[PDB]
């Protein structure tokens, strides 16, 4: 039961752009050994609290410009990083990473945090995972900014959401070549490939987490799911879909990174209609699949947006 291991704290010392403090949840119900890792940040009594949920191969470093914005309106921002990324602690075996496993992780810090009038803020995994946790306590989600993500459902059921999988070449396969194959994984060189508008100190923060191989078992999981879906995943995806089309009705914002080759508009706008009163996307040109990295951007328009409808 759960080896795992914790990345030095030295690790996360020279950060760049990441003031917010640490703060951390153990032995949550299921999850006995395992220290969890999430920012809090803005007034703790805040009546909105926006759920900042991150993807692969990243961390909470990715939603670094859209804290302080949120922040700022007055709200309260959590940003959790999943077992196995961030500064959580990560389990060993690739084994223990499952759908549930995440997704039983998020209703549990969810319950032991109490969040409520949740503004959900997802992409790629953090919206594979995040947009199925609605459905199980509906009274505790109000809003929802979605950026490049969909639902991990069968290939007949949504053929958009599977079509990504084997094309093109240079989308997502490639991506999962450069994640599972190299027997040394440098994420630093990854993140430059996948977001070349970043920095070389910026690269560096998703390197951070990781300083060999054997904390790297949660990333090299996390694109194997995404092509081999276990029936947990695929009946829990469903059901969201069916949530999202009959039984939401708050507030909600989308933006798609447009040169993003694995999750842009073959599988947003598919997801717009979906999703029950989704407006006209924000369409960010420059942005690839990591869209957090033009954050302020869709942070600042999303707040815009919530307030002209409220």
């Amino acid at each position: 039961m759960v080896n795992a291991i914790r990345t030095p704290d030295q690790r996360f010392s020279n950060l760049d752009q990441y003031p917010f403090s640490p703060n951390y949840l153990d032995d949550l119900p299921g999850y006995p050994g395992l220290r969890a890792h999430y920012l809090d940040e803005g007034n703790s009594d805040a009546e909105d609290v926006f759920l900042c949920l991150h993807g692969e191969p990243t961390w909470s470093y990715l939603y670094r410009k859209m804290i302080p914005v949120f922040a700022e309106s007055g709200a309260r921002v959590i940003a959790p990083d999943f077992f196995g990324f961030g500064k959580s602690d990560k389990p060993v075996d690739e084994e223990d990473y499952t759908f549930e496993f995440h997704r039983n992780f998020l209703l549990a810090l969810i319950e032991r945090l109490d969040l409520r009038n949740i503004t959900l803020v997802v992409q790629d995994w953090g919206g594979f995972l995040g947009l199925t946790l609605p459905m199980a306590d509906p009274s505790r989600f109000k809003r929802l900014i979605i950026m490049n993500a969909c639902l991990m459902t069968d290939p007949v059921t949504q053929p958009a959401f599977s079509a990504f999988v084997t094309q093109p070449a240079d989308g997502f396969t490639a991506w999962k070549y450069d994640l599972v194959t190299p027997s040394d994984l440098r994420l630093d060189q990854f993140m430059k490939r996948w977001a070349p508008t970043l920095t070389e100190a910026e690269a560096s923060a998703y390197a951070a987490p990781f300083p060999d191989t054997s904390y790297q078992a949660g990333v090299r999981k996390f694109p194997k799911m995404v092509a081999q879906r276990d029936q947990a995943c695929i009946d829990i995806s469903t059901e969201a879909i069916s949530f999202w089309q009959n039984d939401w009705n708050g507030q909600t914002f989308m933006a798609i990174g447009m040169k993003d080759k694995l999750l842009g508009p073959d599988v947003m706008y598919p997801m717009k209609a979906l999703i029950n009163g989704c407006p006209e996307p924000l369409e960010i040109a420059d942005a690839g699949h990591f869209v957090q990295e033009f954050g302020e951007q869709v942070a600042r328009e999303a707040l815009k947006h919530f307030a002209e409808t409220e």
